[PDB]
């Protein structure tokens, strides 16, 4: 469970992200696909992209980045009381998109790195630890739903 002070750190930096949701979404998905190329292969929508320049030129990738970060921001602003938001996301990620929990660990690392590059004065070590706790809680609660449905591994 995060404390109130840890939530304030998370949401203080997230309010900065929301000034440029689309740029953050591009940076995060690009980092995920470059650092873990097995993730790109899960997207029939993006697996034609073969260079970082092609990724940065894709308007559809930039649109989906906004879809992903809008869904994460709605979860973070619930401060843990996010059951209604995780149900459909776990259901689609486990049963339709076939995304292992481990790949949610990878996108979490990408989100932390991009928040650190873009917001250093609001993403010191205290806020890095609190965001890592928030992203752990997201993964823990999704993994419980995966396990229900037979997909934890
Ligand atoms: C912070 C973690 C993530 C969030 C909030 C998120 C959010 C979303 C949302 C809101 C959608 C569209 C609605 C739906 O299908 O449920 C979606 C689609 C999808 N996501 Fe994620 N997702 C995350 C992580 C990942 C990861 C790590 C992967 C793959 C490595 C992935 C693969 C997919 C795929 C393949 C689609 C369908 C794209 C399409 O063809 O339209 N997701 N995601």
């Amino acid at each position: 469970v995060l404390s109130e002070g840890e939530w304030q750190l998370v949401l203080h930096v997230w309010a900065k992200v929301e000034a440029d949701v689309a740029g953050h979404g591009q940076d995060i998905l690009i980092r995920l696909f470059k650092s873990h190329p097995e993730t790109l292969e899960k997207f029939d929508r993006f697996k034609h992209l073969k260079t970082e320049a092609e990724m940065k030129a894709s308007e559809d990738l930039k649109k989906h980045g906004v879809t992903v970060l809008t869904a994460l921001g709605a979860i973070l602003k619930k401060k843990g009381h996010h059951e209604a938001e995780l149900k459909p996301l776990a259901q689609s990620h486990a049963t339709k998109h076939k995304i292992p929990i481990k790949y949610l660990e990878f996108i979490s690392e990408a989100i932390i790195h991009v928040l650190h590059s873009r917001h250093p004065g609001d993403f010191g070590a205290d806020a890095q630890g609190a965001m890592n706790k928030a992203l752990e809680l997201f993964r823990k609660d999704i993994a419980a739903k995966y396990k229900e449905l037979g997909y934890q591994g």
